[PDB]
Order: structure tokens, then sequence, then C-alpha cells
């Protein structure tokens, strides 16, 4: 495949997607809004647009990758009717709503609009790795699916365009949530002396079943969550026992409590015997 | 190897799994459980159930204890008290290393040798390699036992502070919970546009496995968080795209809310420009 392609923004995703279209044989063209950042780009035969219009014009599929959907507007503004014909493929939509939207303005210039998201380190971009997820018009993935391939694994989700970006903010959700429980953890050790590199072997250890994510999920489909010998009220009283030491110790507390509200508000709800799971029923109701 | 007599006191997964490996090792065990009826698989591997815990703790130089927490380890061990001088009492149910100091002063005060112990592993993993337990307490105790405590998996001595394995405990718990509550947050958030949990699973484990743990612990060690690519400022923007597209699916807000204020606070303590590891700096401080 040399289908040329475009890819419009060069922070660390866009350099490693421009790269991984090349290392496929794609001619790719690029652009920045700050300048310099092409460079091992054109060394490996990349063209580095002057303007945005000249980027789009080259390319029938166009690889936007920016902050959000701010961003991707004043971008491509100029140049908006240049994309007639041509296929947006955009990896900057920061809400489900954003992305609908930003697919409604690519028709109404005749473009097609897949949104996409993917959460790799920028590395891992171009290989099997890599888990790339797109919705929007199925009759568009198939089309491009196999210039898409370049950049690694190519999930569809379906057609509404604001599913890849409903990933992207949960599978976010789920990752700066991780890091704040994993420098509260550095923080309770810390308080007496234990360096953050002695205590993140254990941490990491904490990661290495991945169990958990299977079984909460079949719990979580089958609306059952089966209590057994580890109960959500047991797990509370542990939790419990993470705040008054996070107290004791100095550390602040504003985390785990948030935890702690989830946990009692399930409680109060009658799952204080059911497994920690069936938390998810508090969270599908705001309070 | 081993025929040492070891008592367990507490029969809940936990401590049978405990029992079943120190009868493995070829340690006369026996055990007593405030609930009976939970020893029966353990006597018919030859367990002896103590008729009451003066009994247990009177039938083994080595006394393991794995209740809820110190406050039902002190009910069950009352009316042992004087049973305990002489013996060395493993604690694996100590809550928070506050309560695990005052169990070591408390056994100190009845003549007996204290460990404390934290146990990271489900109990599936008890008496194999797979299983890591850490304890603190006077380095000659540990010596002293490591090899009956050895059928429970490795052991890792972490420091004379009785605290020290309950602090390592408590921080594990607290990464665990957190990053539970995110994956659920996650899964809620997908699930609200009909997304089965089993579908959303495979993005998620692959957060994990893709890491830099590591790295941020040489960051904290060092007190020095470069911003680089990704800067605090950028994710806390990121963490808002993730409360807005919570409120408009509907889902609760509570815990990336609670992220996003943690994030602000380092902010505004002006590490804007830095990584996301700098918010450990206001961790430190309780706010
Ligand atoms: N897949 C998704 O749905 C999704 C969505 C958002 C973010 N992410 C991920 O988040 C990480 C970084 O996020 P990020 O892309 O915001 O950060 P980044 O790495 O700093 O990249 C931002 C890019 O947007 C450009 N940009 C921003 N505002 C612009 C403007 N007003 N005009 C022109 N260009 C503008 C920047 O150009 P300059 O070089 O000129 O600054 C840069 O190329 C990456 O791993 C990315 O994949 C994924
Ligand atoms: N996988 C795990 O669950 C796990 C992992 C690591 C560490 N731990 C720790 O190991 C310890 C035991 O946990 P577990 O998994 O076995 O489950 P658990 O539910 O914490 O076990 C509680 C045990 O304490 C006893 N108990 C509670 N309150 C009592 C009271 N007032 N008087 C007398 N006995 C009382 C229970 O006896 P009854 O049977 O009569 O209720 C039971 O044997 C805890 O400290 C826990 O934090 C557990």
């Amino acid at each position: 495949n040399n289908t040329p392609v475009t890819v419009i923004g060069l922070g660390p995703m866009g350099r490693a997607m421009a790269g991984a279209f090349l290392a496929a044989g794609h001619p790719t063209t690029v652009w920045n809004r700050t300048p310099g950042k092409a460079d091992a780009l054109v060394a490996r035969g990349a063209v580095r647009a002057a303007t945005v219009a000249e980027a789009v014009a080259a390319s029938p599929l166009v690889v936007v990758s920016v902050t959000d959907y701010d961003a991707m507007r004043a971008i491509l503004e100029p140049a908006a009717d240049a994309l007639a014909g041509r296929v947006l493929v955009n990896l900057s939509s920061d809400t489900p709503e954003r992305a609908r939207e930003a697919a409604a303005w690519a028709a109404e210039h005749g473009a097609d609009y897949l949104d996409g998201g993917v959460m790799v380190p920028p590395p891992m971009i171009g290989t099997p790795e890599a888990l790339i997820f797109y919705s929007g018009p199925r009759e568009v993935f198939e089309a491009h699916r196999a210039t898409l391939a370049a950049l690694g694994g190519s999930t569809y989700l379906g057609e509404d365009p604001g599913l890849a970006a409903l990933y992207y903010v949960a599978l976010l959700d789920l990752f700066w949530t991780t890091m704040s429980g994993y420098l509260h953890a550095a923080a309770l050790v810390g308080s007496e002396g234990v360096p953050a590199a002695e205590f993140a072997p254990f941490a990491t250890a904490i990661f290495d079943s991945l169990s958990f994510l299977e079984e909460m999920a079949e719990q979580i489909d089958a609306g059952e969550y089966p209590g057994d010998e580890s109960t959500l009220a047991m797990n509370a009283a542990g939790i419990d026992h993470i705040i008054h030491a996070s107290r004791a110790q100095g550390i602040d507390t504003a985390l785990p409590e948030a935890v702690k509200a989830l946990a009692e508000r399930a409680i109060a709800a009658g799952h204080g015997e059911d497994s920690f799971t069936s938390v998810i029923e508090v969270l599908r109701k705001p309070a």
C-alpha cells in the first residue's frame, strides 16, 4: 500500500504515526504549527508541507493528532474547503460530543470522518502491540483499514463518531486515577523514609495478574456481584484503614476519602454483602 | 523441614490457606476460629482443632493470627494473654502501622515476641513461590523463625519498626482500591453507551503492561519532575475532559473530580510545567 497520507500535528503521537506510515511505505506529508519537529521524519522521506492547505491537498487520507477540537478547527479552517472528497481521521476529540461536532463539520465540507483513539506509548506505534480503535461509518473504516494498519492493530467500534472518544476518555480516566493511587501510595510509604525506588517493585507486582479485569467485567455484564468471602463491607474497612493510616502519617487523604464515599454509597444501597464490582451501581447514578 | 508446631488463629480465607501451607510444609498445625465449621478440610489434612484459644496458643511456639483487624485480634487473644509469654506472635492482620505498634507493645507486655506481616496475594497464592509476605519487627525474631514462615511463600524483611509491614500493606491496598475504582468509573463511562464491560477490558489491560512506575519513582527520589512533552497543566486539561464527558454521559463525577482537585493543588503550588509526578509534592502536605 502506497496510498499517500498526511499527518497534521507533530506532538510525540503525531511523529510516531508519521514514522509508522513511512515505515509501511506510504508517501507521508507532515505539518505542524511549530516548525522544527519534522527533521527525523523528513530524513526518512516525509515531505514537510509549508501550509495546512498544501498538507491537506497532498493526500486522500488526513490524520489529525492535536490537542483538542478547538486546535483542530483553528488548524483546518483555512483549508476546510480542500477537505471535499477526502477522509479525515481525527485523534483529537476531547469528548464524545466534540467528536460528533467534528464529524458534522467535516460532513459540511464534503469529507468523510473517522474518530480515532489510541492509549499506548508513542514508541509502540507501528507495532502489532499498539491497539488503535475507530468509530464512524463502517464503510469509511473498511475502505482505509489497510492504510491505518500501518499504525498497529485496528478495532472498529461502531458508527457513532463519539465512541472512540468515549473509549479514550474512559482509558484516560483509568490511567490518571491509577497514577494518582500510585503517588498517594508512594507518599504513604515515603512518610517513613521508604524511597519510591524501593516501593515501586511491590507496586508493579500488584498489576501482574490483571485477573481482576476479566472477573470484574464478567460481573458487570451479568449484573451480579457475588460477594463470597471478600465482600464490599470488608473492602470498605480496608479503605477506612487507608484513611486512618494516611491521617496518622501526615499524608493528604482527599483521594482515599473519595474512594471511601463511593463504597459507602454502595453499602447504603444494600450491596454491603456483594463484591466491590457492585460499586458500579452507584457510579451510574450521579449523587 | 518442620516437625515445629504452628498455631493459626482465624480461619477466614487467608488463615485456611496459611494453615494448609503449614500442613503442606510438614508442621503440626493447631487451628482455632471464632466461628466453628470452617476447619473440616484442614482437620482431614491432619490439623488439630483447638477447643479454646488458650489451648491453641499453648500448642505451638509460633502463633500466626490472620483476622479482621487488631480489635478482633485483641478480642480473641484476651483469654490467652497468660499463655502468650515465651512465644512469638506473627500478626498478619494489623490494619494500620499505629495498630501494629500497639500490638507489638501489647505483646511485649505479655512476654511474647512479635512480628508484623503483610500479605500481598490472594489466598490461592499462599504456600507457593508466587506469595511474597513482607515482615517487620526484631531481626533476631524474624531470623529465628524464617524457616517456618517460608511455608507460606517468599519472605522479605523490611526493618525493625513493627509498623512497616502494615504501612506497605496499606499503601498497596491504597493503590489497589484506587485503581479498581478508576476501572469501574471507566467501565461505567463506556457502559453508558451500551458497550459491554467484557469488551472494554482488553483496552484497559493494555494500560497496564504499558511500565513507567519505576520512571516516576526515580523522579520522586530526585525531587525533580521534568515536564518534557506532557506537563501537569496538559494532564489537568485532559482530566477536565473526563469530568465533562462524565457529566454528559450522566455518570457520577466524584472520583475524577477528586483526581482533578489534586492536580489543581499542585498547579497552585507552581508545578503546572512539571510532570504529573510532581503532584506527590502536595500529597505529603495534608490539605
Ligand atoms: N486518541 C485520542 O482521542 C486522543 C485525544 C487527545 C490526546 N491524545 C493523546 O494525548 C497525548 C498528548 O496529547 P496532545 O496531542 O494534546 O499533546 P501534544 O503531545 O502536545 O500534541 C499536541 C499537538 O497539537 C498541536 N496544537 C495544539 N494546539 C494547537 C493550535 N492551536 N494550533 C495548532 N496546532 C496546535 C501541537 O502543535 P505545536 O507543536 O505547535 O505545539 C502538537 O502538535 C498523545 O499521546 C495523544 O495521542 C489522544
Ligand atoms: N485475600 C485476602 O482477603 C487477604 C489478602 C491479604 C491480607 N489479608 C488480611 O488477612 C486477614 C484475614 O483476611 P481473610 O481473607 O481471612 O478474611 P477476613 O474476613 O478479614 O477474616 C476475618 C477473620 O477474623 C475473624 N474475626 C473477625 N472478627 C472477630 C471477632 N470479633 N472475634 C473473633 N474472630 C473474629 C473471623 O472469624 P469468623 O470466621 O468467626 O468470622 C475470620 O477468621 C485480614 O487482616 C486481611 O486484611 C487478606
